[PDB]
């Protein structure tokens, strides 16, 4: 519920501050147990290329994992997001 | 069942004989009605740019959905695929 809402503003809070993240476009997140497994789309300048993103990815997992310990599992990969961009949903 | 391994298996056939595509490496996908709804990440070469790889997506969408009408929706995002890799799953 709000909880669940709660956690995902947590996680989106969380992913905003690492570098290189223009946004969460895209988070589902569940309870598997007593922990929790997300699955999420970050946005990243489109000039950046996909190793780069990769990485970016891998430092929004650090951050959001350890700050977040209920999370037992987070994937993180990404999606192209200009500066004004309208075309694509966010939090 | 074996009817959704059966699209998912033509999901991945097409989406491979796209130009950029390294390989199908995740694809969830469920009927709403009738209709079908997919997500799907491919692989694509870590040094094209963000950019690239999602109009490689953009391909994907239109050569899978033109082959099989019975998609009303599919979502495509990528992540980054070297030629000899294990560190990420496949079909």
């Amino acid at each position: 519920g709000s909880h669940m809402e709660a956690v995902q503003n947590r996680i989106v809070e969380a992913a905003e501050r690492v570098p290189g993240v223009r946004g969460v476009i895209h988070l589902r997140a569940r309870y598997v147990g007593q922990d929790i497994w997300a699955d999420m789309i970050i946005g990243v300048d489109p000039e950046n290329t996909v190793e780069q993103a990769e990485e970016i990815c891998e430092a929004v997992q650090a951050a959001v994992c350890g700050k977040i310990r209920r999370i037992e599992s987070l994937h993180v990969s990404a999606e192209a997001r200009e500066i004004g961009d309208t075309t694509k949903p966010s939090f």
